[PDB]
């Protein structure tokens, strides 16, 4: 029965490679130098960044605000990649359509930040297909409340990254996050937990075969789930604060609809 | 079931379960026995309203304001729970050998998550055993308490009903709360290495324990670990729900120990 576990792993991996253009293996090569990305470390470099390379996340205003909005544009984009990926998880599409919607609704944020760590090191984050590298300090230098917008993700990133997981490990971890039976509103919890259970086994073997020397990596990874939700909860808090305050956030009526 | 390594992990499970029974007067096995009302001597007095509360003062061993009285009651029992857990902690191989500051940090962030883990052993969907099992206060009575007290316990009942679904027994919990205490990612830890080394070992013990005790319960280990996020959540809500209390109830004192644990949490 350990055959069906390997098949599911490879399947998730293959699908993950197809759904996500910028993998961790690739991002890592770019980040460590052993491949170069345009570097954004201040206003002028940001400015030139937009002119030189056409960062779609920066279209036609305070910089802190356009950077924040760019983050949302990219997030929206990411949500589609994740949604497509989810469909390849054996059993997902056979679930009640409302539950599928529910799972993605509460799961994409956790996945977003999980995958974002793949593009981050203690010094910055890769943006627009890795074409650029936005400095951690520059982001942390934005005026309140934008300055501490990304920092919480960086702190998580540093920790998550010390586990040294690779694309094949993440593919399965990602699927496990999606099949969470404790999401509010689910109408049929059983099949969801039964699939996650099949995914957890697959993940456990993967980690043991891929990291035989890393003791209890499975437990440690599952524990990171706590850090993820705290990151999402906290993110949701700041998001409303920016909405309750900030008067220069309004976008075209249709754009606001899109997000 | 074979190798010397497994043997070492079973020895650890036994040591931890033994210390657990020695440190906690009311185990889950005892709590369940009282709750399933099977016996004729373990019968608890049920408080489900004012007149009952009124009569419980005479029945069970055990400020004139219903809501606050019950609240001061939980605080005292909570302070006492901190003492039992602190005593259990000392028995965890390696804990007393860590830097003293880290010992404090680990207890500071770990006692509440553990308090609520264990509190579930005393709960079922209708209420919670109190005063060493002599009494039983229903969920509805608690929920009918003046605001903002009327909903301080509800989220703990919700957690308990789900967590109890795992059907863990005391021997499993002893290792699980040990794992909770030895968390290397607690804010402010000085030496994270020695703590992780200890937790990894405890995690191996827990993993084997759950496999030998619940062979038919697939992935119980992972499911139990994911529960640690429900605990964090329960603690956070509580802390915030508490800050609201002291602002509307300037006349309600919070015990110093609890206040120190929550401070800069
Ligand atoms: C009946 C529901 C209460 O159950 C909880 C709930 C929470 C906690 C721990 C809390 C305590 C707390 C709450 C608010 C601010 C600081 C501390 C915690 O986690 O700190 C124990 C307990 C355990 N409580 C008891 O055993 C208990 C004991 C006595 C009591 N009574 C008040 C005195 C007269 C008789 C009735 C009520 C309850």
């Amino acid at each position: 029965e350990s055959a069906d576990l390997r098949a599911l792993a490879k399947h998730l991996y293959d699908s993950y490679i197809k759904s996500f253009p910028l993998t961790k293996a690739k991002a890592r090569a770019i980040l460590t130098g052993k491949t170069s990305p345009f570097v954004i470390y201040d206003m002028n470099s940001l400015m030139m960044g937009e002119d030189k390379i056409k960062f779609k996340h920066i279209t036609p205003k305070e910089v802190a605000i356009r950077i924040f909005q760019g983050c949302q544009f990219r997030s929206v984009e990411a949500v589609q990649e994740i949604t497509e990926y989810a469909k390849s998880i054996p059993g997902f599409v056979n679930l009640d359509l409302n539950d599928q919607v529910t799972l993605l609704k509460y799961g994409v944020h956790e996945i977003i930040y999980t995958m974002l760590a793949s593009l981050m090191n203690k010094d910055g984050v890769l943006i627009s297909e890795g074409q650029g590298f936005m400095t951690r300090e520059f982001l942390k230098s934005l005026r309140k409340p934008f300055g501490d917008f990304m920092e919480p993700k960086f702190e998580f990133a540093v920790k998550f990254n010390a586990l040294e997981l690779d694309d094949s490990d993440l593919a399965i971890f990602i699927a496990v996050i999606i099949l969470s039976g404790d999401r509010p509103g689910l109408l049929n919890v059983k099949p969801i937990e039964d699939i996650q259970d099949n995914l957890l086994q697959a993940l456990e073997l993967q980690l043991k075969l891929n990291h035989p020397e890393s003791s209890q990596l499975f437990a440690k990874l599952l524990q990171k789930m706590t850090d993820l939700r705290q990151i999402v909860t906290e993110h949701v808090q700041l998001l409303q604060v920016i909405k309750k305050t900030e008067t220069d956030m309004s976008l075209h009526p249709l754009l606001q609809e899109i997000y």
